[PDB]
C-alpha cells in the first residue's frame, strides 16, 4: 500500500512508536504528526490528550505553541523585504537601529558594571538571521549577560514590548564580537522589530497580510482568540522518572492575552495543518495553491549553510548546540542544514532544513526526496527526548522506490 | 555475445585464471564464481573439487562456511530494528547491556590484574556497527587484551554462548576510548546478541523470519542440517610451496552440530545462490521479487563512510587493516566503501561496498555499474592470495558499452 | 500573473519602485537606466529621472552613458580573439611583446624619481595583465609612492596623453610586486589594449568597430561622442555630503567629444543599454547573437574561469579596497569578476555569476546557471558610494519563479 | 558557413596559416601533419612543407614519422591488456617478475661504478613503473650521478643493446629515490614493455602486432621500417640557435630501418597521421573502433585517473623539468597525462584531457569532455624548443561553435 | 679583517669581480649546465663558514662536482690560485650562498 514512493504499513510504525514508548509510559501527554512526500499528505494522526487534568483528546485541529518555530517565518518575512530591496545583509544593524552603534564584547563584571572591549567589526543584518550577532537569551543560564537578560525580563514578562527589548540591548555588552562565533538569541525577536520598522506594520499584521492569508493559515496567531481557545492545547513540562506536570493551563494562559509583546523568536500558537501549508510552500521553493510568500531562489539562498568555511553548529556555537546530536548539521538564515550525514549519525538527506520549539516540537523538509514532516506535541523542554530522530528513522524506512 | 553491456567471452577468463594460477597449480580445492548486472546474472560457474578427500566436485547447490560476510546480514538485521525506532545509533551501549556502564580503556598489565583509564565517552551502538567501540578478537595476536579473549576462548569454543560474551566483556577493558580508533572486533557478535534483546527472538530465528524466508535463502543457517551435510564442502588452511592441507572435515564438523553459540560475526554456511540473492536484494535498495529486507535509504545510509572526516581504514586501523590492500576504501554500517579508485590501485567505482570471511570467500556490489561479484573457496587465510582483486580486474575489463 | 522566461514581471516592477524611493525622489542620483533579460527575452527595460538635471532632459532608452571600466571586458574580447588566431599564449613574457619592458623591478623605497627596487622572482605574463597580477598600479589609487609617481605623470589621462606614451613611461616605473605574488587593479587593461594594436595592427577603436561593434549592432558605442549624437549623452555627477551629487562633467564640453588620441581600453567608451545588451547576451549566449560571433563558446568559458592562485577569492590577494566585504567569496577571471562562494558573498545569486562596473556606478552581470543578465546605467562618481548593484540582485533573484 | 560535428571549418583553417606564418615561412620547423576529430568525424586534415628539405620532397598524409615517447601509450595499453586477463596486479612488486630486482637500493653518494646506497622503505611496484614513480631514470635526463651512470653504459639505446640488457644492468644501479615518493620521466615504460613480454611469451612488435595494429587497421606502424616504405619516412631535425634546424637523421641510413635487437617501449615506434589517429578514436570510444576492442572502457577510465598521491600535479611531485610552468595544473595516470586544472596549466581545453608527445615535437591530446581530439606530427627535436602544442590547442578549442 | 682591508658581509665579487654573476646549478653537464639567479650574492664570511655554494671534486655527488674533476680544481698539472678563481667563474653553484653548508675550496 504505497502512496508518493511511501509503503503506508512502514509509516503506521509512528503511532506503535509514540504509543509504546512515551503516550503509554507516560512521558507525553499527547502527539499530533504529518508526514507528506510530493505534495502528498501520507500521514497524518493525533494520539493522547491535548489536556490531561479536562480528558481532551488530541485533535487534527488541536492549536499548539511552537515556541521556536516560529523563527522560520519571521526570517521569511524579513526576506521578503530584502526581495523589495529594504535591506543588504552585509549593512550593520546600528544603520537601522542607530543607537546600537557603540555595542560593546562582555570582558567582566555583574550587572549594572559590566566592563567591555571594542569588537573587531559591528553586527550585520546577517549575523541577527544567523544567531552569530554575540545577543543571547535569559534560559540560556551560561554568563553575566544572560544573568542581565533575565534580571531585565528580556526573554518576556509583564509589560515587555519589542521597543523596549531594543532600548535595554543597546545598554547591554555582546558574548563576543560579531560573526566569530554562534549562540542562540533574541536576534530573532530583533528580526521581528526590523520587519515592523521597514514595513510600517506591527508584526501579527505583516504575517497576516504576507504570509497566514495567502497559504491559508486560518489558526496561527500570537493570541489564541476567544471563539479557537477549547480548541488549545495544555503544555507540560519534564519531571523526574519519565514523567511530567501541567506547566500551562489553556485557560487563564498568556497566550490568550493581547499582552504588548510579538516575539518573532518564540510567540506563536498554530496547528499541523496550517504548519504543513508553511512547509509544502516552502518545499515547493515558495509557492502553493497559486500564493507565493517568497521567491524560489531566496528561498535557496536561506538554505544554504551560512556559518564560515562550511562549519557544523559544533565548530562555532560556545554553548549547548556543541553537542553531538547537532554534529554535521549548518545554519543558514533561520533554518538549520544538514551538511554531512554519515557525521551526524542519523538517516536523511544533505540539505534537509528546519528547525523545532522549546515544547518538542519539530519540522523538516528533505529537497533530495521532496519529503517533509511536521511533529506536535507540549513537552518542555526539547531537549528531553530523542523522539525527533526516532520519527527520522521511521520516516526514511518506509521510503520504498 | 554481450548481456547486460558485458561481453562474456570476455568473462571466461575468470574460469581460465581460476584453472591456470588456482586450481592445476593445487592452491585452491576450488571455487564456485557468480557475476550479475542490472539484475541479470551473466556468470555462473564450479570448478574443480568440494572434498578432495572424497574427490566430490563443487555444484551450484554447494555448501561453503561464508564466516565474517555473516556481518552484513546481522547490520541488516539490527538496521531493520532501527527502522522500527527500537534504537538511535548515537544512543551508548549500556543503555541496553547495563553491565557495561563502566567499561574502561588498557593501560597496562596482564589479565587479570589489567589497569584501566577512564574513557572520553561510553561506546555507543554506532561504535559497535563501525568497529570503532574499542572490542577486539583473540585471533588479532597484538595485545594483552586479546590475549585475556584467548584465554576466555570469546572467538569461540566449547559452552560458549552470546550470554558469555557479554558477560565475561563486561569485566574485561578496551584497546582505546570509543570513537578514536577502528579495530576488526567481536563487536558484530554483540550486535547480534541486540538483535536478540530488542525483537525478543533467538538470532537464527530473526534471520529466518525476517531475512531467509523472504528472498527465498533455504541453504543459509547456523547449523547444518543432517539432509544437507553431503552438499557442505571441507576447509582448508595454506601449506608451504602454495599448498593447502585438510582444516575442517564436513562429516564431524562443529558447524552440523547446535552447540549453543549463533555468531553474528562468523557463523553462517550459505551457498552462492543464496548470497546472489541478499547481495541482488542489496543492489536493488532493499527488494527482491517483491520482498523487502531493508529501506532504499536506510542501505544507503550505511553504504556512506561512517569513519571520521572521510578517512580511510589507513588512518584509523590500529592493526593488519592498516596495510596497502585497504588504501582508499572507508567502512560504513558492515560494509567497506571505496573512496578513491586510484589510491587502492584496484579498478572499480567509488561507493563499491561488500566484505569477506576469513576462509577467502569475497562478495561485492558496484551501485555505479548495477554490478556485483559471489565467490565461495574454502583456504584460510583470505591474506594468503590476491584473488578477490584479480578477479575485479577481469569483470571490470567485461564492461563493453 | 505576468510571467515571461519563469520571471514575474510584478515583482520586476519592484526595482523601479526602489530606484524611485531610496536613490532619486531623495536626490542621490540624477537619473537611471535599468535593463533585464532571461533566455534572450528581455522582461524589463525602464528609464528614470534625468539624464542632464541642468537642462531638465529625461533618461532614455537611447542615452549614451560613460560606462568607463566595462570598456575592460570588450577589450578581453578583443586580445582573447587574436589568442583564437594562435597571435600569442597567456603564460608568455610582456616582454616578448614590449621589448623595453625586459629589466621591470619591484618598488622597495623611495619617492619619484629616485625609486629604488629588487628583481622580480620571475617576469609579467599576458595572463598577469588580464588578470591585474601584473604589478601594474592606478594613478587613483591613493595609496602607495608608485600611484603618486602615475599622478605626477597623468598615466591615468590628461593633456597629450597615448597608449604609445603609457608604455614608454611604464617601462621606467616600478611594480608593486612580483608578477603573480598579488592582484591590484591596474591599467593593465590599457596596455592589453595596445597589445590588441601590436597584433592586429589597426587602431583599437577600428579593431572594436569591425571585431565586436559592427558584427553585434552597437552602433551607439565608441571612445568619441559625434557631433550628431551630443544631444543624447547624460551629465555625469559626483558623490557630495548630505547623500547629495554635483555636476561633475558637462555632456556639451566634454572631452569624450574631442578625439584627443588616448584610446583607453580600460575606461574610455561611451555606450547604451541596448548596444551593451547585445554584448552582454552575445556572452550569455556563449558568442553569438544573431548569427554573428565575437567569440569562441570554449575560449569565452575560459575567461570564466577564477584565473587567482588556489581558486582564492579578491580579497585573498588584493592589496588594496577590493579587500573589503563586498568582494568576498568573488574570484577574478580574464577580465570579469567570478562569483565562488554564494553564502559567503551576502548576496543571493549563482557561482559562476560573472560581469564587471563602472566607477561612474554602472553594473552588468551574467548567471549562467539561470541564464540570466542585467545592464544598470546611472552617473554618479564614485560606484563605491552605494550599494545598488546588491539591492538590484536581491529584487531580480527576487522575481525568480520557476 | 561548414559547422561539421559543432567545429566551424573556417576556424580550423587559422591551424594551417599560423604554421605557415609562424614555422614554416621562417624555417622552424622542415613540415607538419595535422589532424582534429569530433564525434568520430575527421574535421581537419592538412599537410604542409617538407618531410625531407634536402631532397625537396613533401610531407603527404601516408608519410612515416619517428612518435618516439608516443610509444608508450601503446605500451601501457598493451600491459593492461594483460592486466584485464589477472596476469598481475599494480601493487605487486615487480621483482615478483624480475627477481633480480629485489634488492635495489636509492643513490646515497658516489660516482659509477663505487655508488653508495640506503634501503628504500618499500619495494618498487607496477603501479610506479606505469607512473615513472619507479626511481629509474633516463641517460638523457643529465642531472645526476645516476643518469650520468646511464649514459656511460648507454641504457637509452646504442650498440647491441637489448631489453635482456637494460634489465640486466639496472639490476646493478641504483634509484633516484624510494619507489612511490617522488615522480621523474624514466626507462620505465622500455621495462613494461619487457613486462609484456614476460607475461605473453611474444616478443613486443608481435604482442603489438597482433592486439593492437591488426585488430585497429594500422599498418603503418612498426619498430623497424619496411625497405618498401622507407621513400615515405620523415627526415629528423635538431634546433640551431636563431630559430632554424639541422639534419639529425637521414632516412636513408637511419637506424629505424635496421633490426638492431632493441624493442623500446618508451621510444621506439615509427607511425602516420591516420594510424596514430586510429588508436586515438579507439581511445575516445572507450577503447573500441569498428567492432574491434583493444581495451576495456572501464580498464581504459582507470588509465585516465591521476594516479599521483593526493590528487597532485607533475610540479608537486616531479624532481625535474616536468616540474616547470607548463606542467601546472597536469596530473599522470598509467601512460597518459590528465588536466585536474584548467586557469592553473593557462591553456584552454577541459578537466581530464589526457594524451602524451615524442621529443621529436610530435603530441596527440583527447578531451573526453568533448568528445575532441588532435594528432600533430612533425620532426624536430627537442619538443621543450616551441609551444606549437599550446598554439594549436587555443586554434582547436577557438573553433567549438556549439 | 683587524687592519679594516675587508667585512665579512661584504660581497666577494667587491674583491673577484668576475665573479659578479655567479649562478644556481639547475640541470645539465658541463659544459652545457643551466643555472637560475642567486636570492643574494656570495659574502667572504660564506667562504670562511663553507655556505658559498662552492664544493670539491672529491665530493662525487653532483654535475656540478664533476666539472671541478675534469678541470681538476682539487689540483693537478698546470693548476694554480690564478686558474681556480678564473675557472669558477663559468661554473654554477650546489645552492644559493648562505642557504646550506657544503666543504669547498672556498678556503
Ligand atoms: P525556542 O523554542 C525559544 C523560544 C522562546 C523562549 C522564551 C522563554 O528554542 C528552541
Ligand atoms: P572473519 O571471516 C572472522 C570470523 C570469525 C572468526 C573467529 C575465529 O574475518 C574477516
Ligand atoms: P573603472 O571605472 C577605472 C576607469 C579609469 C579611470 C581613470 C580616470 O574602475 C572601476
Ligand atoms: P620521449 O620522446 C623519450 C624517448 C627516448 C629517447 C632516447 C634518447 O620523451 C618525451
Amino acid at each position: 500500500n504505497i502512496i508518493a514512493g511511501m509503503d503506508l504499513n512502514r509509516l503506521d510504525r509512528i503511532a506503535e512508536h509514540l504509543d509504546r514508548a512515551y503516550l503509554h509510559p507516560g512521558k507525553l501527554a499527547g502527539t499530533m504528526t504529518l508526514v507528506a512526500r510530493r505534495g502528498e499528505v501520507v500521514y497524518c494522526q493525533a494520539q493522547g490528550l491535548r489536556d490531561v487534568e479536562r480528558q481532551l483528546p488530541v485533535e487534527r485541529d488541536t492549536l499548539f505553541r511552537i515556541y521556536s518555530m516560529t523563527k522560520p517565518i519571521t526570517s521569511i518575512a524579513l526576506m521578503q523585504l530584502y526581495e523589495q530591496g529594504r535591506f543588504l545583509l552585509d549593512e550593520p544593524v546600528h544603520k537601522y537601529i542607530p543607537t546600537w552603534k557603540n555595542l560593546r564584547v562582555y570582558k567582566t563584571g555583574s550587572h549594572p558594571q559590566m566592563l567591555t572591549t571594542a569588537p573587531q567589526r559591528p553586527m550585520t543584518i546577517r549575523d541577527l538571521l544567523t544567531h552569530q550577532s554575540g545577543l543571547t537569551y535569559g534560559f540560556m543560564n551560561r554568563t553575566n549577560v544572560d544573568a542581565a537578560y533575565r534580571s531585565l525580563k528580556l526573554d518576556g514578562g509583564p509589560g515587555h514590548t519589542l521597543d523596549r527589548l531594543i532600548d535595554e540591548l543597546a545598554r547591554l555588552p555582546l558574548e563576543f564580537s560579531p560573526g566569530t562565533a554562534w549562540n542562540y538569541s533574541v536576534a530573532t525577536d530583533v528580526c521581528g522589530y526590523l520587519v515592523q520598522l521597514l514595513s510600517g506594520m506591527s508584526l501579527d499584521d505583516y504575517f497576516s497580510k504576507h504570509i497566514f492569508q495567502p497559504l491559508g493559515m486560518p489558526d496561527t496567531f500570537f493570541t489564541v482568540p476567544a471563539e479557537k481557545l477549547s480548541r488549545f492545547a495544555a503544555c507540560y513540562e519534564y519531571q523526574p522518572g519519565d514523567s511530567f506536570s501541567l506547566q500551562d493551563d489553556p485557560q487563564g494562559s498568556a497566550f490568550a492575552k493581547a499582552h504588548g509583546y510579538l516575539s518573532g523568536g518564540g510567540g506563536l500558537v498554530s496547528c499541523v495543518d496550517d504548519y504543513y501549508r508553511f512547509a509544502q510552500a516552502l518545499a515547493n521553493g515558495g509557492e502553493l495553491d497559486g500564493a507565493r510568500i517568497i521567491g524560489r531562489k531566496t528561498l535557496e539562498f536561506m538554505r544554504m549553510n551560512h556559518l564560515p568555511d562550511n562549519k557544523g553548529l559544533p565548530d562555532v556555537a560556545i554553548g549547548s548546540f556543541s553537542e553531538t546530536p547537532y554534529d554535521g548539521t549548518g545554519f543558514g538564515l533561520g533554518f538549520s542544514v544538514k551538511l554531512d550525514v554519515a557525521k551526524s549519525q542519523t538517516v536523511g538527506s544533505v540539505g534537509e532544513y528546519g528547525w523545532g520549539g522549546m515544547a518538542s516540537t519539530n519540522f523538516f523538509i528533505d529537497p533530495e526526496e521532496d519529503l517533509l514532516m511536521v511533529f506536535m506535541t507540549q513537552l518542555i523542554p526539547s531537549s528531553t527526548y530523542a523522539v525527533r530522530q526516532e520519527l527520522r528513522a521511521i520516516i526514511n524506512g518506509a521510503l520504498v522506490d
